[PDB]
């Protein structure tokens, strides 16, 4: 009577778990894309010359 719950309990947890970790994936992608898409922050100089 009560293993189907068991079973789809399982399954709904590894999805879960399964969702949460491709979410911190992409979570860390969409850092690096929104701090190196602004591409004025390479408004560094540099010095050089006849020295």
């Amino acid at each position: 009577r009560i293993d189907p719950y068991t079973k789809k309990i399982e399954e709904n947890t590894t999805k879960q778990k399964d969702l949460t970790e491709i979410k911190t994936k992409l979570l860390s992608f969409q850092t690096a894309v929104s701090s190196l898409a602004d591409a004025t922050v390479f408004a560094k100089r540099k010095v050089v010359g006849s020295i």
